[PDB]
DNA sequence: AGCTGCCAGGCACCAGTG
DNA sequence: ACTGGTGCTTGGCAGCT
């Protein structure tokens, strides 16, 4: 079997599936990696059943592996960043291709969603912004230049693809990009003067094209992302705020789990994009708020109708690629059938943005009518066997079908005729591939078959025969069906030619429907969850009245205690003191989440919110735990990131810095960090701490005040109160907890004596 | 909902529903000819779990019956999927003969496949024990029992409290856990796999005693050392009933039960076990564990045994000296013994299948292969001067007769199953050989008939063949078929060929199949007979496999000791630990650079060490290697050090600092309530409160209690410099630290333990190393000099 | 070597004579 | 009450290409 080997040499860096009967089999290393990735026997050879290959392809692709199929020649390849088949994608997750490269001036980065055609480029200012973008976009497949210096950024990621340096040449990029978009220059996309980014996108587009060997007419635009356009959040922050993913890798108990009740998969994905990239331009935000408010009373009637639109976005991709299947057209039709109802319901809404979405949504009455006449109500999965084109659409087809039915009705009458004649009740006509049509009689009656019957196949308990009057009509049936089938196929490909001219307007429509779904959803969440519209002020500041954690309040069956916050250039840092279980962390995270939601355009969980501009959010809240430096090391590294990068427009949340080292070292560090944040950086800061010594800071510097949480001892337990009050904590509860936990009474008494001794010299 | 009373059901469903009523909560594979079928909700569930098609069976009266099923010859693949998901499955077979049965043939559930009850090679993992366990509790404590169905090993214990019980669950890691319906502490078992709620009556003491005595063939349990332990007996009683219920045959390999007493082993709490990464690393994997380094056994039963020793260190001085002696004596015979031991394989699990009467042909083959290694092992070991080695050499036995039997009765390389014959070799039984002669006359005859008839008729396409559906035949092409003799009886028609039969061929066929059936039945009768001949020696055979496995462990431990440069530890009368040049057995293998060996001196005068040093300076490692060295000494193994003198240890406790604080405090409370002068306590950065000093205050109070009242051997790593003052105040406490060097803007970690407290805490240096701006560090150093001037 | 479809062996179900 | 045909799972492989 040197055929497999020599054929593997073609794509050596890609897993090779080799058709062997009703299975695909991998050999050698390929068998290895495959077994430990899919959990199957490493009998070296491994394999998977032909009827489940798409399942295993989805898994491999999900783990960043490209896969070449073979049936003997490489007839198909799938790469993680360029798949478009529904079976291989996850409904509610974006699947991106990206390219990264480094210049002497900085980084170049680009991403592509091969289904929607959403194409973005950027030029991250440094290793830190780059890391945040990599984490935010989370590409399924990453193209990188060989000479990539700072490999620490991408090493460890799945789907890494090393590419030759010549693939990142700008002259070639501009040309290829201009040709793809059909323009002479890129000025209209606002990227004409962004070479690094362009080099990344040029490489990406070429890879995509090579992977598809098809035109990509749905990729008609590209957009540049600027640092100042969005609130910046690093991986740790992004992780610690649990936006779309909890700290345990799951999806429950995240912000998305409470905010994302969209009715469409494209809506869901778009909402997740918004959550991860809050915008800083209040014009956009004011527009989103207005819409949220205007849509309120229309939510109930709009959602069930929007639900029927489905994932038009991804279907449209298969239309552009010419791989759409009968039920894709059926769903597109069904989606077109909702447009007039959506138009009529949106007509009354007093909102310029809603009216624009309403126009952008379109109608497509012609395409609607076409698919109504061309395809049957509930077509099969594939066109392969026909039965997709409805009767009455084409005259020829209608005829061939009438002949086949006629020849079929004859053979049915032939059966009843041959029965009464021969008088053999077991007699019937059946069809098969090997023998085509045939006549069957049971064994016990077979000896009475007419002499003109020719014997073709004996079964355990029956004989099958043929006669000329049989093979005659078999031809009438087979030749007819065959033509009908060929016709259906041609009529089906014709549907593509009639639909594709409107591709651009169809893409705008799906885009609009996706945005409506997002906005209608946020309108329903605000009204349902008692949110309020925040207002924007000129200078940095946050004023919350009765704010809540939007996730914790929906999960716990205990009353959530709402809390105020007042931060301004005059009251810039709060030293938060008190218990562990008291509510410090929650209180800090809800501040960040409220800021985030305000900068997505959504209403927020409070009675009132006034908030200034915010360039970035830092949350050093929660835990260390790495392969893993050490808790204190990590905690200090994240602190260093905040002190090097925060500005006066930053929101900073710090959670008991100092734990994990000596008392004096830890106290000295916390004091110094807090002083630098307050007097030099001047960022709006929530500084949680266990050090009572830090509560003297407000008497040493302006812009710093003490707030705290307290507890209540009652019965045989402790009730950690969750109300933030002014001033410093005056109690500690560590000994009380130790007593409840069963620490022997003698030890507690000795610890009490030691505590007072320690706290007094202070 | 149609009213589904008995009489409204067909005879099939009356029989089925009645059987299903005996296994209401588990899947029932129902034998229906060539398929095992499931119905109603079982069909829907099976459809989902096995990815098979959900169909239906029509009904004259009522709703159609949801149906699913698989070919009987493919059950083992489907059982695998089920058992790997924790599903039990009852296997119902046809008992009667349909030909002589009026209505439905008699059916019976002959076995229940469950996660902790499997014995088939295809369902188990070679190097992992698969245990069935049963648990229960009353007001004073817990009853617990375990059984390895593939070895007969039956154990009972009575964990005194919750942590002990939790530690035991973790140590034994049962694949199936039976628990009494009134269990109060569900937190102990809530998350486990194969959890099985059981009725209270299955834990009745009188019934347990009666059933255990019946199973062991005794009048009382005095001889097994468990007459005294009714709380454990209740659990074993539940367990044995479950085991008999799942196998539904005798279990002659379960001939004994042993009690595991506290005093007999070093009791390790859960945090200790998970923090020393004995067989599972902290990330749940098998990489870089104690076992990954020490387990180079060559037999699967040996690998299992070694992991059992690692988790259960023994406190019997005698056992320990004997193991050491063996390890020292055999050190030179390693290379010669291992290749031969490897060939004995997993005789333990094969013997279980023998006992269960499920052993397949290749099990007897491997058993035979194992018997053929004994003479060489006997020879290799006679020289080795060591009483314990000769005791093992004897226990191992030889079984010459049994070896010869299997050599005479089974072919060199038999097939996977007995079902289709070809297992019993020729010369073993004359009747069998005779019946086979007929079945093997096949091709001289068949070819002879073909030629003869081809020449006589002159039809060159003529051929003789066989078909399972239609039988033997003479084939002539459609073209020349019209020229066949009129004597030829038409049997089967094909598209381009015609098949016929003649009396001669029919007659040959009628005897080739009856004799084939005769041969196959005799083969199966003689295969069963092998069991009857082997079983009487089951007891001596189990002793043999047990000795073979212990030999594999000790031979392996001897090779590790030599290869990894270990030394033999000695034991002292009083609690204490004296290590010269000690290393962490795992860390020193993974780490790509020399490991810095360190000493340790613990005694009743020097019983608590306060350990300081910078982050990443080696604190946790130093503590962990102390525990591992102790652990390794108490399995009878040599140790990673230049020298080690160690006293008695009853328990090892661990507390690794980092809701929480509620758990940290609960656990430290457990330590203070249960540690003794013979305990080894490892406190890693404990004491964490809500303010500056409450946590430190508690760690201080805790340390004082450990030093002054309990007097246990304690290693107390901390970053609280305040605690370096303890030695001044308390007898028995001393300072040690991990050395670090600060040269300009860098910090080097020496990794070596020195006496006294560290010169300084390196928090600020470590923070500067983490990238914290120099301006901040400069402010912090200023703040620090204010604080340092208070005293 | 690559598709199709008969068969395996339980029991019940049904239409056609008693 | 008989007789003789139908159906239903999935794996194996005859029978045709
Ligand atoms: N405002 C609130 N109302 C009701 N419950 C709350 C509130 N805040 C917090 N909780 C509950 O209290 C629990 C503990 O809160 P949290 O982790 O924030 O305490 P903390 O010890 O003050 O934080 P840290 O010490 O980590 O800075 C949370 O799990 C949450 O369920
Ligand atoms: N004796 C030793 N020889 C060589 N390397 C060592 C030694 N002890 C520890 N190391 C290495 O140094 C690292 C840090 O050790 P350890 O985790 O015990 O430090 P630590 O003092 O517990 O502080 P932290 O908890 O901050 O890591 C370990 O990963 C280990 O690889
Ligand atoms: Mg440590």
């Amino acid at each position: 079997m040197q055929q497999y080997l020599r054929l593997k040499a073609q794509h050596p860096e890609i897993l090779l599936f080799y058709r062997m009967g009703d299975f695909y089999e991998l050999f050698y290393d390929d068998a290895k990696r495959a077994s430990q990735l899919l959990d199957i026997s490493l009998t070296p050879m491994a394999g998977i059943p032909y009827h489940a290959v798409e399942n295993y392809l989805a898994k491999l692709v999900n783990q960043g592996e490209s896969v070449a199929i073979c049936e003997r020649k490489v007839v198909r390849i799938v790469t993680p960043g360029t798949i478009s088949d529904e079976a291989l994608l996850q409904e509610r997750q974006d699947n991106l291709l990206a390219a990264i490269w480094q210049d002497s001036k900085g980084f170049g980065y680009a991403t592509l969603d091969i289904s929607s055609g959403r194409f973005r480029l950027s030029e991250p200012a440094d290793r830190e912004t780059m890391a945040a973008e990599l984490q935010r976009t989370n590409p399924a497949e990453l193209l990188y230049a060989e000479d990539f210096a700072e490999m620490s950024l991408i090493e460890g990621r799945r789907g890494l693809r090393r590419r030759p340096l010549w693939e990142f040449e700008i002259d070639t990029a501009r040309q290829q990009l201009n040709l793809q978009f059909g323009t002479r220059d890129l000025v209209g996309f606002g990227v004409e003067n962004a070479p690094r980014g362009l080099c990344a996108a040029g490489c990406l587009l070429q890879y995509a094209k090579d992977t598809q060997r098809t035109t990509l007419p749905h990729i008609r635009s590209i957009t540049m992302e600027r640092e100042q356009d969005s609130i910046i959040m690093d991986a740790a922050t992004r992780r610690n705020l649990e936006i779309t993913q909890n700290l345990a890798g799951g999806a429950e108990n995240t912000l998305a789990s409470v905010l994302d009740c969209t009715v469409t998969p494209m809506g869901s994905r778009m909402l997740k994009r918004w959550l991860h990239m809050p915008v800083r331009d209040t014009r956009v935000l004011l527009e989103r708020q207005q819409t949220i408010g205007a849509l309120q009373d229309f939510t109930a009637g709009l959602q069930p109708v929007l639900r029927q639109v489905g994932d038009l976005e991804r279907i449209l991709a298969r239309l552009a690629l010419r791989t759409a299947r009968p039920r894709d057209l059926a769903r597109m039709r069904h989606a077109f059938q909702q447009l007039p109802e959506l138009r009529a319901q949106l007509e009354t809404v007093d909102s310029a943005p809603v009216q624009a979405l309403r126009e952008k949504m379109g109608e497509f009455a012609e395409l609607r009518d076409l698919l109504e006449r061309a395809i049957i109500d509930t077509p099969p999965v594939l066109v392969r066997d026909g039965g997709v084109i409805a009767s009455g659409y084409n005259e020829e087809l209608d005829e061939w079908r009438a002949l086949a039915d006629g020849a079929t009705d004859y053979l049915e009458r032939l059966e009843v005729r041959e029965r009464e004649r021969t008088g053999l009740d077991t007699l019937k006509v059946g069809f098969n591939a090997v023998h085509g049509y045939y006549i069957q009689i049971s064994r016990g009656q077979s000896h009475l078959a007419p002499i003109n019957y020719m014997r073709r196949q004996t079964l355990k308990n029956a004989e099958r025969y043929i006669i000329p009057e049989l093979k005659e009509y078999e031809d009438k049936v087979l030749t007819s069906k065959g033509k009908a089938l060929a016709l259906e196929k041609q009529l089906y490909e014709e549907l593509f030619d009639l639909l594709l001219p409107h591709l651009e307007a169809l893409q705008q429509s799906a885009s609009a429907l996706a945005e409506l779904d997002v906005l209608v959803n946020l309108a329903e969440r605000a009204y349902t969850l008692n949110y309020t519209c925040p207002t924007f002020i000129d200078k940095p500041g946050i004023r919350i009245t009765e704010g809540r954690h939007p996730v914790v309040e929906q999960v716990l069956n205990e009353p959530f205690i709402a809390n105020p916050l007042n931060l301004s250039p005059q009251r810039r840092m709060l030293i938060i003191t008190g218990p562990n279980m008291g509510g410090k962390s929650t209180y800090m995270r809800q501040t960040a989440l409220i800021a985030l939601m305000a900068y997505i355009g959504s209403y927020v969980p409070a009675q009132k919110v006034e908030i200034g501009p915010i360039d970035r959010i830092f949350t050093r809240v929660g835990a260390a735990d790495d392969s893993g430096r050490s808790t204190f090391m990590v905690e200090m590294t994240e602190t260093a990131n905040i002190l090097h990068n925060a500005t006066e427009y930053s929101l900073v949340l710090m959670d008991e810095i100092g734990r994990g080292t000596s008392t004096y070292d830890g106290l000295s560090l916390a004091w110094a960090c807090a002083e630098n944040l307050a007097n030099k950086i001047k960022a709006l800061t929530l500084f949680a701490t266990h050090y009572f010594e830090l509560t003297q800071l407000p008497e040493k510097m302006e812009g710093v005040a003490n707030v705290h949480l307290d507890a209540l001892e009652h019965g045989d337990t402790i009730a950690f109160m969750h109300s933030v009050q002014d001033g410093a904590a005056s109690k500690s509860y560590g000994l009380a907890v130790a007593a409840l936990a069963g620490v022997p009474k003698e030890v507690i008494k000795r610890a009490r004596q030691k505590l007072r001794e320690l706290e007094s010299i202070s």
